[PDB]
């Protein structure tokens, strides 16, 4: 009945916890102490952290909790305004972005994004074909210039051309570097006119690139159904009115952001659990030579790496790298039968402790284990949440397996990976997770690519 709570300090209550870099991982150690449940307190907030299946299926009952905006969504508003990922559920232009951008997303669209996503998959894979002896791969890194440039070729006929530049996009290295300054600031000098243009000249780089996505869509003579097309002409079904000029510039923020990085924290986690794990890369590399016998492979050929989806979904089961969602309580109710909660109040979904529930996975759950993943029907319901719960789920869950299993597939068909440093799992936490610093060696196997 009784809420466990860390340590308090004084009127700073809970937060000093997370006067760290790494605060999900800081927070997963308060839950393997506390529990299924904890309370966190800051100065006028209050958050519970659920960490066990048997709480978070209640907390993803939609008639009794709604998402919440945390502190961090309304946060990034200021960059993401009512997109669709820090909108409130009942506020009107989620809805009709929703209704509006949900065909971009079908098992339909995906074949039609099949194409372009390759087109990418092959400049990474000839990348490292043409690296020299004994240079390595920095993994993270060149997952995120395949994603990135992939989300804007497929959702915005756009060529970031990351494969192209020794550093990333200027776009990337201004949006980091806006998001940084607007977190300082929140703590009128002289020496603060160097950061208040750093500032101002990043928002300008990110708003003409915005303005050019749009421009060169409406000068092209197109052959353009995409996500972009969509946005621009799609109307909503309710109310039969596009999506307004200001939404849609937060919409192509909002996708091109949420479009690339969690999808290369995956596969960065994904090579880095198959080279720690010989046996089961052995096993993946035999499908991807067995079923991707084409020079590109193609949709049902991806849709046919049942292993290499399982290695995927393992890497998700342990490090999800859009690691928590928030949600509120719509009324007065009883939370697992123990815990009274007042209207309002907020949860937090844990979602690598939820992960880690051994009543659920067992004793070995920090093993990496694809296997674990072979009969879906055995896995509990709200067991297995890295793309979020209900209406408010993740929209591209598709695009980013789809485009995750081509890629891993092509990795694992054309390499062999030595984990030649021996590296130590250091997990840097931003918006996503990523493994910092992984790097490995791959050998070319001289299987000819196509075009
Ligand atoms: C492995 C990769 C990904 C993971 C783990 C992931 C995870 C999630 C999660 C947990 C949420 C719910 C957030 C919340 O409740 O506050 C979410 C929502 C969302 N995600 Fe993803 N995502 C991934 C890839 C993508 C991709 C590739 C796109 C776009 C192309 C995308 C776009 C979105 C959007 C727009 C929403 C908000 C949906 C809505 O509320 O209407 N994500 N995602
Ligand atoms: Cl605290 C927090 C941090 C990051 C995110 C999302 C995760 N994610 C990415 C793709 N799908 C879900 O990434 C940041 C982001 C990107 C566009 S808008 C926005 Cl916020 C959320 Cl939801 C909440």
């Amino acid at each position: 009945k009784e809420m466990p709570q860390p340590k308090t300090f004084g009127e700073l209550k809970n937060l000093p916890l997370l006067n760290t870099d790494k605060p999900v991982q800081a927070l997963m150690k308060i839950a393997d102490e506390l529990g299924e449940i904890f309370k966190f307190e800051a100065p006028g907030r209050v958050t519970r952290y659920l960490s066990s299946q048997r709480l978070i299926k209640e907390a993803c009952d939609e008639s009794r909790f709604d998402k919440n905006l945390s502190q961090a969504l309304k946060f990034v508003r200021d960059f993401f305004g009512d997109g669709l990922v820090t909108s409130w559920t009942h506020e009107k232009n989620w809805k009709k972005a929703h209704n509006i951008l949900l065909p971009s997303f079908s098992q339909q669209a995906m074949k039609g994004y099949h194409a372009m996503m390759v087109d990418i998959a092959v400049q990474l894979v000839q990348k490292w074909e043409r690296l020299n002896a004994d240079e390595h791969i920095e993994v993270p890194e060149d997952m995120t210039r395949l994603t990135l440039d992939t989300i804007g070729l497929c959702g915005f006929n756009y060529r970031f051309n990351s494969f192209y530049r020794d550093q990333p996009h200027p776009f990337i290295t201004s949006m980091v570097r806006a998001l940084d300054e607007a977190m300082n600031k929140l703590q009128d000098d002289p020496a603060y006119d160097e950061n208040k243009r750093q500032f101002q000249e990043d928002i300008k780089v990110m708003n003409d690139l915005v303005d050019k996505i749009i421009a060169d869509r409406k000068a092209s003579g197109e052959q353009s159904d995409d996500l972009l097309t969509h946005m621009l002409n799609g109307k909503d079904p309710e109310t039969g009115e596009p999506l307004d000029d200001e939404n849609i510039r937060y919409q192509i923020i909002t996708f091109l952001i949420a479009g690339h990085e969690t999808t290369s924290g995956l596969l960065s986690f994904a090579l880095y659990f198959l080279v720690k794990n010989p046996h089961v890369l052995q096993k993946a590399a035999e499908e991807a030579a067995r079923v991707l016998v084409d020079p590109v492979p193609s949709y049902k050929q991806v849709k046919q790496l049942k292993y290499v989806g399982m290695v995927l979904n393992e890497a998700l089961r342990l490090w999800p790298t859009a690691p928590a969602f928030s949600l509120y309580a719509k009324e007065d109710t009883v939370l697992g039968g123990e815990y009274p909660l007042e209207k309002g109040d907020e949860l937090m979904v844990l979602i690598p402790q939820l992960h880690r529930d051994k009543t659920i996975w067992g004793d070995d759950v920090e093993e990496f284990r694809p296997e674990r993943f072979e009969n879906p029907s055995a896995i509990p319901q709200h067991a297995f949440k890295p793309f979020g719960n209900g209406q408010r789920a993740c929209i591209g869950q598709q695009f980013a397996l789809h485009e995750a299993t081509l890629v891993l597939g092509m990795m694992l068909k054309h390499f062999d990976f030595e984990d030649h440093t021996n590296y130590e799992l250091d997990i840097k936490e931003t918006l996503t997770l990523k493994p910092e610093g992984f790097v490995v060696k791959a050998k070319s196997k001289k299987i000819p690519l196509g075009g």
